[PDB]
């Protein structure tokens, strides 16, 4: 009884763009699949227009994956001239308890490492300084570090916020609602990789393993630019 995400043009291009992965790393839906009105618990259109994402369990996630209509997965130089930016409008709801991180974008690479991880978090503490309830952004300092450089971008709020991932040569940015909140941050212990977004619900560290994740976005895309 779930509406389809595909019923909304403002989709259409990046389902044609995107398969879904749910609960771990498995596709469920191909992007074709999308486009046909694929549409569950964990993947579903609201009656006020978000696509909407919800997960329950440690490391779980319900995911759209960036592909090619080639049906070729995404797979871009990480560090390479053509740009790749991601955009989208995120409502982050208040969590449901037990909940203490959720992923809402990445920029992974085609192994085992996520270049970038934009995530609600319930707490952080950065360099001596503990803030609560903001938005973090995650960069992983190398394949074979484990550790990496965080900064909180936003206070959450439930209202509606516009982020945007600029990823060019071998630098990162990120504005949200139009302010440049990362600039160019080195993501050179990529280079020699490739690439792809994600977006979704990507529940982390949770406290109650049965509680959900819940992540809406009201637009959503994917797309390059060439130099
Ligand atoms: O807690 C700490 O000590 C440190 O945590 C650091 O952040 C963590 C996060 O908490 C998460 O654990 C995050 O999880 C990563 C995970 O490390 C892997 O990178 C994994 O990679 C999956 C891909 O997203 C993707 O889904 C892929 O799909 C493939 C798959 O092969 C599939 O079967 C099919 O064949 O093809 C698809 C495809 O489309 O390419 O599978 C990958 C997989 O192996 O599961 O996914 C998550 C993720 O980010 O999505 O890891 C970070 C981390 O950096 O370790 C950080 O906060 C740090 O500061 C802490 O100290």
């Amino acid at each position: 009884f779930y509406t389809a995400p595909s019923t909304e043009s403002k989709f259409t291009e990046v389902l044609s763009k995107a398969k879904l992965q749910y609960p771990t790393s498995t596709t469920v839906a191909f992007a074709d699949d999308l486009l046909d009105g694929y549409a569950a618990s964990y993947f579903y259109l609201t009656s006020d227009l978000y696509m909407q994402f919800q997960v329950a369990g440690s490391s779980q996630r319900s995911e759209l994956r960036e592909m090619e209509t080639s049906g070729d997965e995404a797979a871009w130089d990480c560090t390479g001239s053509t740009a790749h930016v991601a955009s989208a409008q995120i409502a982050i709801p208040v969590q449901e308890d037990g909940i203490e991180e959720v992923t809402i974008l990445q920029v992974h690479d085609s192994d085992v490492t996520p270049v970038l991880r934009i995530s609600w978090v319930s707490s952080i503490t950065i360099d001596g300084v503990t803030s609560e309830d903001v938005v973090l952004a995650t960069i992983r300092n190398g394949i074979d570090d484990s550790t990496a450089t965080k900064t909180v971008l936003q206070a959450h709020t439930t209202s509606r916020t516009e982020f945007n991932i600029n990823v060019q040569n071998s630098k990162l940015s990120i504005t949200v609602d139009g302010t440049t909140e990362l600039d160019e941050a080195d993501i050179s212990q990529f280079d020699g990789s490739t690439c792809y977004f994600k977006a979704g619900a990507f529940n982390n560290n949770p406290t109650d393993t049965s509680a959900n994740a819940r992540i809406k976005m009201y637009e959503l895309e994917w797309v390059d630019h060439h130099h």
